[PDB]
């Protein structure tokens, strides 16, 4: 990080006694030792040239002894080996104080360092809006050693040459001027694309056999990304005083999870606005019939009436684990605050008290509005967040973990708000989902003491490492989330109903779309169906609703894409310069594959 | 200055291994080398104790090697030699950046230096509201040499003792416990009241006593009290009346007690009518229907002009011309002079630009100084025949030598003695200070909220500011007698006053119009508002008002004091009533001359 000497290459404009060269001297005790633009307008750039090309990492700015209006409230910096090929590096803003601020300029693209020779500083807005821009002293720091600058420049030149070679090869294939060009590209053995596309190209040179290759693409889910680049609402009517007796009653804040393997859903607990509910009901996806497992599980040695609790299920063990009970000061007491934890078997239909109090066994205390997720592999029930109920400063439980194979509790992380190297901040009202495919416990949302937290991070269950993703979609009063391991996505529905989705690999949120509050949402990835039940409508203060809504994803299934490709192939097969026309279908099909392995998306004719 | 050694004294709370002692050592490479509050609640602070008492000037805050959420988005600093009582010194917020910062703590009362021994840092908000506060490294800089700190302590202790003795003497004289209490003052050689106040109190302790305070009141020492202490009156003329017009100009002669109006745009066409309305006669007398017929200017609007009381002469310069009629020959910077005494016009200069004066400008400002007979013109966007707009800078024309001189050219680089040209601003000449106060204005659609002053003799510019904001059609005028700048704004009616002595903006009286003309009077205190259109383009408002300020006056205050004295004398026909009356009257005197406020019993 040695200092990089520089010389004033060019100046858009300057004022009297404020020549640009004055930026070469760090004299804070002199107001005349600064550059000053002729006028405050967009074209006020300043191009500095380095003695030799270097990787500029940080730029240090100096200010007057006191606050000055002409200080750059907003500015931008560009770097380029040539005066024309300028790429932005920083768009921050200087302080109005006299502190010598140093900023870090973008000097790495795709985790590859890139050098620069010309640095263009373009002020955007002075602190004094009507005043001219001014720079007092700029110091450039970076790696000026040729042994470190030449290799990266050579690497970038080779990358550009490879890109040009790929573009020319694709152009030749499109025009099919001559196959010898391939041999010309084979001399370097650096232009060949992925063999997956090579098989299709060879098939082009067979017409009907390519479907087999497409099947492989379906097997590996290559088109999934394309599917991610691409809803249906349905209010289910229960199958036939049976208007409400055949279906669960109106409730809010209940719990429910969907059994993907059994294609069934379960509904327990809830609040109807008048009295807490303890009924347990089941629903089938194969029909609209609703069945009541038990109108009151309390008499069945099961959980009593409760609201704002949590419950998860394990498909492999076909188990249901429930924890949490929201209460009130009038109800809270020594024995009413015990962190009861219950386990239930669907095959045997037996309710038993797994633990009278988790806190006694070292587990989490009685927490309401917490989050729970059971690992599909190790059957570990991780519980996170939720204000601890007590009869003072609010307390939030940390990230615990339960052992289904050993019936033991442990504390993975505490409620540490100091933002340590590996620290997790407990919160309430958040959405936490265990991505089994990636094996990461993602979590977002929540309200730390009604602060409306928006931080998003992922924690590894096995590596015991927490990775911060964002110190994010729109925030609502109540939000529910569901996981899509097969598509590696998270679908979030906000309450009083915005719907947002994003891809784990891409890490880019987006919005893709019945007012319900404190409702319940479950999701089936194999069927690609979200079920939204219950909630609170939001004239009187107290209401209740019993909604039966289902949402089907708008994305096309892999089978649908395969059928479309087969139909496209058959369209040309029925009809059967000809090779060029036939290549259109192959080019269209190649678009379905991910861009990572696909050839360049640009054409030389378009570029020219 | 130099680094001031210090050690941890107290901490409200600390989380885990992040002990407060880590604040001592700077180490951005280590995250643990920091302090972190147990939680984010109002009672979260830290206290640092210096090795010995010292005058801390600046505090240096360290940072982590990378941006951190726990960084103090907002915080406060207090200083005090006893942790029991502390006084705030800084209130700012660290930026979420890895670069070390330093701030200047408020450690000065007037020109004095206040030393401290205990420094309390209380974080308020973190960049992540959920996350708790955390401080990485703090370094205290200042003067710790005893040769400087000790005299400051001696002075501050002496001042505290002086205040205490003044208060006790005030209590004694209020209660008249003893007549020898003045000996205590003799110990300090300082009296709780000024010599005039002491003499008045001795005399009063009423026919002749009244004159003693009357002389002081006539001395003008009560101006501050009067300032420390609304009367719209639409006046109609006694055929002989003006017409609807916007952008006109008008001036007031207090000695002649009249208002001269000229110019204006009535929507259909420009105007050249010159009228002279006499307040005493309430007659809107007509001077001319076309000044050009009398060797005057043409019919144009959006111009400026000043009035010379000692000469009864009007100088007019600058006019607004449409872009279509904008021609090089037609855009000459005209400059005319009118002799109201003889009612004869004269052309000072057909084109002041050639003579060295400002080019043709509109929406500029002008003022006059009869002491030197110097006319100063500032602001105004220069008109050019059909680029970046150019604004004329400060100028100065010799009313006697007939010569144009430039004082400060348009300089937007914010130099030590640079004045930024602007349009729509308010520039006023303070004769008592022989200076020009400039506030408000707009520059290339960017509203200017900077207030400054420029001495016409010392040629020195003093910036007074970097709360009327974005106030279009703001017309202001100065009152040297009251030393107050009164401003009235309008839509693109809010009214404001500015006290120069205390440098304070006060809100008073919080018809709708714009581009109106206002004239202020300092002798009769009668201010007239005319013109200003407010919807249709041809709509205009030409109602004539007699705006006035509803507040006491020096004569009114003197009359009230005399009435109170007469009432007290009549009541006279325990003598604490006279003391109470004297104390009540003392409130009229300024704070500096007045004795300490309050009473000892109020604190005991």
């Amino acid at each position: 990080c040695r200092l990089l000497p520089y010389a004033l290459h060019k100046w858009s404009s300057f004022s009297s006694t404020y020549l640009p060269e004055n930026i070469l001297v760090d004299k804070p005790n002199d107001q005349s030792s600064r550059w000053s633009s002729e006028s405050n307008y967009p074209p006020q750039y300043l191009i500095l040239k380095l003695e030799r090309p270097a990787i500029v990492q940080n730029i240090t700015f100096g200010k007057y002894e006191k606050t000055h209006v002409c200080n750059l409230k907003k500015f931008k910096v560009f770097g380029g080996m040539n005066e024309e090929n300028m790429t932005e590096l920083l768009s921050s803003g200087l302080k109005n104080d006299y502190n010598k601020e140093t900023f870090t300029l973008k000097h790495k693209i795709d985790e590859q360092m890139f050098p620069c020779r010309f640095i263009k500083i373009v002020p955007l807005l002075s602190w004094g809006p009507s005043f001219n821009f001014s720079i007092w002293y700029v110091e450039l720091s970076g790696i000026d050693d040729p042994d470190i600058v030449q290799p990266c420049l050579n690497w970038y030149s080779k990358y550009r040459e490879q890109e040009a070679i790929r573009l020319c090869l694709k152009h030749f294939r499109q025009h099919n001027y001559t196959e010898a060009f391939e041999s010309l590209q084979k001399k370097t053995k650096i232009a060949l694309e992925h063999p997956m596309l090579t098989d299709i190209h060879d098939k082009l040179v067979d017409f009907d056999a390519c479907e087999e290759l497409i099947e492989k693409a379906v097997n590996d889910g290559l088109f999934n990304q394309y599917i991610s680049q691409q809803p249906r609402w349905s209010q289910i009517i229960p199958k036939s005083g049976d208007g409400e007796d055949n279906r669960p009653g109106m409730r809010g804040g209940h719990q429910m999870v969907i059994d993907v393997q059994t294609e069934t859903v379960y509904l327990f607990g809830g609040w109807d606005g008048t009295q807490d509910l303890a009924d347990f009901w089941a629903y089938s996806v194969k029909e609209n019939q609703w069945t009541c497992i038990s109108r009151d599980t309390e008499k069945e040695n099961g959980p009593s009436a409760r609201s704002c609790h949590k419950m998860c299920i394990d498909i492999q063990r076909r188990q249901i684990y429930t924890l949490g009970r929201y209460l009130d000061s009038s109800v809270r007491n020594s024995k009413s605050l015990k962190s009861d934890f219950y386990r239930y078997d669907i095959d045997t239909n037996t309710w038993m008290l797994l633990s009278e109090d988790t806190a006694a066994d070292g587990g989490p205390k009685l927490v309401f509005d917490h989050q729970m997720c059971m690992d599909s592999e190790k059957h570990m029930i991780y519980t996170f967040g939720g204000r601890i109920l007590t009869c003072s400063e609010p307390q939030f439980s940390g990230l615990f973990a339960f052992n289904c194979q050993c019936q033991t509790w442990k504390l993975l992380r505490e409620d540490s708000c100091n933002a340590g190297p590996e620290d997790i901040q407990s919160r309430i009202g958040h959405c936490m989902l265990f991505h089994s495919k990636n094996r990461c416990l993602y979590v977002f949302g929540g309200q730390r003491s009604k602060t409306y937290l928006n931080d998003f991070f992922s924690y590894d269950v096995d590596s015991d490492h927490v990775d911060i993703i964002s110190d994010v979609p729109m925030t609502g009063f109540t939000q529910r989330a569901t996981i899509d391991p097969e598509l590696n996505e998270i679908h979030v529905l906000s309450g009083l109903n915005s719907f947002w989705i994003y891809d784990i690999v891409r890490n880019s949120w987006s919005c893709v779309y019945c007012p319900r509050f404190a409702h319940q949402l479950v999701y089936d990835e194999l069927h690609k169906v979200h079920y939204l039940f219950g909630g609170n409508p939001g004239c009187s203060p107290k209401m209740r609703l019993d909604d039966f809504w289902s949402l089907k994803l708008c994305r096309p299934s892999k089978d649908y894409l395969l059928r479309h490709c087969k139909y496209l192939i058959r369209k040309h097969r029925f009809e059967e310069h000809t090779y060029a026309q036939r290549t259109q279908l192959f080019d269209t099909l190649v678009n379905f594959f991910p861009d990572s392995m696909t050839p360049p998306k640009g054409n030389l004719v378009d570029l020219i």
